[PDB]
């Protein structure tokens, strides 16, 4: 079953998308801080807070890429956290929704972000890459070959994007330079390079020129098969005020999806994004999907 | 049996290398001041502390050079100091440790260095020289003939690096002058050649740059069979924290693995390191005995 109207399947999205074509060119949507729904100390909140629904609820609108955040306890675990503040989900919670998800929609696949958020705790014996690479990343879930991945072999699977240094087990995509605040574009790894604007912590006006600014070039760039473009949307807290994520987030999603519906682009890349709700009405997820309208 | 994927045991990743291979031309990781994994107190590890595990762990992480510092007591015995501190240890344990090890892994052989690091106890009867030479170094388990020492013959026993003076018996190599806190080329006897890099107190930048400037050479004259490189990365202490034995191990050791996993040699040396342990993330021991492929 491959038609047009199958996009309209938040849950299945991908199933009509040919198999050969690199994961790199399909525009996916994507929640930033996903791990963070569960936070409810309102000053917790306005400074930490970015999705306000669980990973099953982002995966049934649509998003494929979850950005994970981790810190390594004296366990043998990791446990997800914001900063210093812990949110209330460890790292197999998340892989067991992804799990679950999966099982549901074969045809698709996730891809998680994993980096470490905070420091070791004291008395944990492995690294943080050792921990992740020997407890959780030999399960066969997920996906342990690289080059410019493809969607068939990325379905029913988890695709790791590596964002810790010391990884020793090939799989996914490799961590690659990643400096602070910027748009910047390096190599991923042989086959792959990468193009990133995460500007958080700029004002307004310049988020949303940097937004669109990269989606640009990824437009202009839509037959460019071996190059990832990753797009945050989310932009930092204020504090106490009237510029939480939050606040942001209700501006700019309507804002980058009525942009993406009026332009009907061939390609729009992987937009990251706070706040996945059914809210603010031109729903960005959506608007993103349906510039995959071109590789049915 | 005959594959480079025996390198990966670690018990036993000398099997696979011909034994007609001079111990010399392997690269062999070592573990710097061996014996000091039993120091509990504070100022003591700061100053002293070199590993942190014991040497049967040493061993199964694939470490075959054992750094032992003695000190010949009251009762003719000789037991393991750092300087002047008293170590919980003594040569016996090693030894016999060194034995079980050999008895499980047969295949295995281990290099000790024995240095004398503090004056004897006044009560005592010889020199440290005769009572290791008569009381210790006489049991079969020490291999007692020289030149340039091949596996072949060094399996399932001791191969001694004596850095004693007053030696009486034959058997493994001659002690050798060694300039302090310098890199220099020597003889060792008459079939063999040394480069030893051995900058303790010296800058943090001139260290890594002596390490990697010797590790350079060393792969860049990889069938000078005649020749052993012993580079140690360990550096010594500050007074610490911020500059303990373990802080500068917890980036050297990933920093000088990361430079061999991206650089692919074919022979690195005798790289003897502080903290053998899973903490750090590429792990130096492993990528050392990875570069014995060439070999098999
Ligand atoms: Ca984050
Ligand atoms: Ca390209
Ligand atoms: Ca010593
Ligand atoms: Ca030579």
């Amino acid at each position: 079953a491959s038609s047009v109207n199958e996009l309209e399947n938040w849950s299945k999205w991908m199933q009509p998308i040919p198999d050969n074509i690199p994961l790199a060119r399909i525009s996916i949507p994507g929640t930033h801080d996903s791990g963070t729904f569960k936070l409810q100390n309102p000053i917790k909140q306005v400074w930490g807070m970015t999705q306000e629904y669980d990973f099953r609820y982002q995966m049934d609108h649509g998003a494929r890429i979850f950005d994970i955040d981790g810190r390594l306890t004296d366990d043998n675990t990791i446990v997800l956290h914001h900063g210093p503040l812990y949110l209330y989900v460890t790292l197999h919670e998340f892989i067991n929704e992804a799990k679950q998800f999966l099982k549901d929609n074969p045809s698709e696949t996730i891809i998680m972000s994993l980096k470490k958020e905070y420091e070791d705790m004291k008395g944990a014996e492995g690294s943080f890459s050792s921990t992740f690479e020997k407890n959780y990343f030999v399960d066969p879930i997920f996906l342990k070959t690289e080059g410019n991945i493809k969607l068939g072999d990325a379905r029913g699977k988890i695709v790791l994007l590596k964002r810790y240094s010391g990884s020793n087990e090939s799989g996914g995509y490799n961590n690659f330079y990643w400096p602070d605040n910027e748009t910047f574009t390096t190599t991923v790894n042989q086959n792959v390079n990468v193009t990133v604007q995460d500007k958080y912590k700029v004002n307004y006006d310049e988020k949303v020129k940097s937004i669109k600014d990269t989606m640009d070039e990824t437009m202009n760039n839509s037959e460019d098969l071996n190059h990832l473009y990753i797009n945050f949307t989310s932009l930092s807290s204020g504090g106490t005020a009237w510029n939480s994520p939050y606040y942001y987030a209700s501006y700019i999603n309507p804002e980058i999806a009525n942009d993406i519906k009026q332009k009907n682009p061939t390609r729009v890349g992987w937009v990251i994004q706070d706040y996945i709700n059914e809210k603010w009405s031109p729903l960005l997820y959506q608007e993103v999907i349906r510039a995959n309208k071109s590789l049915i």
